[PDB]
């Protein structure tokens, strides 16, 4: 698992559950062709998105529909979305972390190994 | 102004100064035409993007050069930029604040949203 | 001013009003002493705190009541409060602006040093 | 592990590793007293500090011995320390997690169960 993706929700103080998640890699002609997606699970991860094969370098982008994820909640958002856009370079482990509020948030990198 | 950027940097605790930022609206066509520019001043904020007239309903987004901003000092930063992508003015005129807080590996960001 | 106190309200994306400062400065036997206090304006800023001369070298914290904050609004938050601790004006006088960002479940704290 | 301590480093992308931390329990005098303490782990966590027998409700305190890290690595730092308060309430697992950063951080609870 070379990228994983956690969401958190600073309101609730708990896991962003069912939370949509889309990457992008980014192409030469310089637009965002889809390259993988899912829902985080009960633990507000996504695991899985992608392997070692395929995860080459480039730039990506991980758009995290926060929107959704407010409404579904009945709670106004200011974000359309969450968007991470970031350079990939070559043994690392991505771990994508966003914590979430109706106005606001925060994101992360750790990258390991 | 209806629209306001400021940006801070959490390693030294201070504003972040001459960072680009750029903003576009949502067209139409469902493309992102170039709406305003400028940079951060010393103060970290940009002021003066737009007028009430100008910034009317729609989707917008203002994306923060933050890799430049620690590239010029001697930081390679994870992430490209800092982009913000919000609908505005959807229940009338508001001024908005937006507030980025920058480092290496992460970013906040938040809006203030006040009635004129 | 040498200290300001910041409150932003990451729910409703307004600043945080009428929200109790209490600061504390470390005296010497190691007690925390009562230094100033305050409540957060229309703004959520909270200026007048204290002076240039009065705000000697020391460590000092700044706890702010977002309990209080959070309850008034109907909601039962996670935290107690917000706690800063810091060494100032150790190199020098500064101005220190001390920003927090409120969720009910998170916070984040953020200084801002300025040379005066 | 109803009690558990996640510190991450927002300038390397990073587990905060070798992080001191120590976490009191408010007593009837109103003084704070030790209740149990550790350093993170390589992954920047922190288990173990306690059990459900021992995790009554009441009010603790987490303390974060941010300024050493930053020592460490070279890095004027602004706080202290990070210091998280809160009630425990009654089958909750909390989980305490710091984003660290010289001039800034960020704390969550993520409470579940
Ligand atoms: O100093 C300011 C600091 C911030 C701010 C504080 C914490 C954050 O996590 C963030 O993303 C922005 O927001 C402001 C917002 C303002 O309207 C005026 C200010 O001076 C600030
Ligand atoms: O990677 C993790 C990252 C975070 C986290 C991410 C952003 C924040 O602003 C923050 O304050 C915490 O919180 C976690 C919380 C967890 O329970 C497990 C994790 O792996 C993380």
């Amino acid at each position: 698992c070379p990228l994983m993706v956690k969401v958190l929700d600073a309101v609730r103080g708990s896991p962003a559950i069912n939370v949509a998640v889309h990457v992008f890699r980014k192409a030469a002609d310089d637009t965002w062709e889809p390259f993988a997606s899912g829902k985080t699970s009960e633990s507000g991860e996504l695991h899985g998105l992608t392997t070692e094969e395929e995860f080459v370098e480039g730039i990506y982008k991980v758009e995290i529909d926060t929107k959704s994820y407010w409404k579904a909640l009945g709670i106004s958002p200011f974000h359309e979305h969450a968007e991470v856009v970031f350079t990939a370079n070559d043994p690392r482990r991505y771990t994508i972390a966003a914590l979430l509020s109706p106005y606001s948030y925060s994101t992360t990198a750790v990258v390991t190994n």
